[PDB]
């Protein structure tokens, strides 16, 4: 079972993804964070990645595919099912998924407001620090987002599974529609 998760930074993704993980014992996989691990390594692919993100752009379809799959066959012993948190972010990243790993069963896509998303990416790197959480970047982000990743919101409906959550309501109410529709399978 693999379900992909896609919304705006800050939509609130990886705060689903982890109530998931608790209630339901699914793998999660975030794109994002296996990036950044990379970045930690102190490798030279690291540092070339640390630049990309920090502008807020898109890596390469072939790194972050490549991530991915690393991280679903070191789970793949254990996991009843996968969440891909933020892959994929443009039409040909869900093609060449479906090309080399397999076709995910549901969408859920994270829907919230632009204006949201600015804010609590703010208080977010207020607080935490997270490089790419400041203004300039969340802006780049933001409409980078708009521009790619919708697309493949589209896609999916033609495929036939996605399913959109209200990410505006409080963390626990959103969670009550993600729950259904994970129920729903
Ligand atoms: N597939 C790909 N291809 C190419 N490049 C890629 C890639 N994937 C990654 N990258 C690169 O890596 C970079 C980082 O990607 P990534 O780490 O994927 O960052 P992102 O998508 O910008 O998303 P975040 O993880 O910032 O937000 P999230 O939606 O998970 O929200 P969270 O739950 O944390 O919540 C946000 C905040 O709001 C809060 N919150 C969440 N939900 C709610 C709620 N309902 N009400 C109130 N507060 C809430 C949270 O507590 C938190 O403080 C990309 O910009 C790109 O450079």
């Amino acid at each position: 079972k693999i379900i992909f998760v896609v919304g705006g930074p800050g939509s609130g993704k990886g705060t689903q993804c982890e109530k998931v993980v608790a209630k339901y014992g699914y793998t999660h996989l975030s794109s994002g964070d296996l990036l950044r691990a990379e970045v930690s390594s102190g490798s030279e692919r690291g540092k070339q990645l640390q630049a990309i993100m920090q502008k807020g752009e898109l890596v390469p379809l072939d790194t972050v595919l490549d991530m991915i799959k690393d991280a679903m066959i070191a789970k793949a012993d254990v996991s009843k099912g996968y969440l891909i948190d933020g892959y994929p972010r443009e039409v040909k990243q869900g093609e060449e998924f479906e090309k080399k790993i397999g076709k995910p069963c549901l969408l859920l896509y994270v829907d919230a407001k632009g204006e949201t998303m600015v804010k609590r990416l703010m208080k977010r790197g207020e607080t935490s620090g997270r490089a790419d959480d400041n203004e300039e970047t969340i802006k780049k982000r933001l409409d980078l987002y708009y521009k790619a990743t919708e697309p493949v919101i589209a896609f999916y409906e033609g495929r036939g599974i996605v399913r959109k959550v209200d990410s505006e309501l409080p963390v626990d109410e959103v969670f009550k529609q993600v729950s259904t529709a994970i129920d729903a399978l």
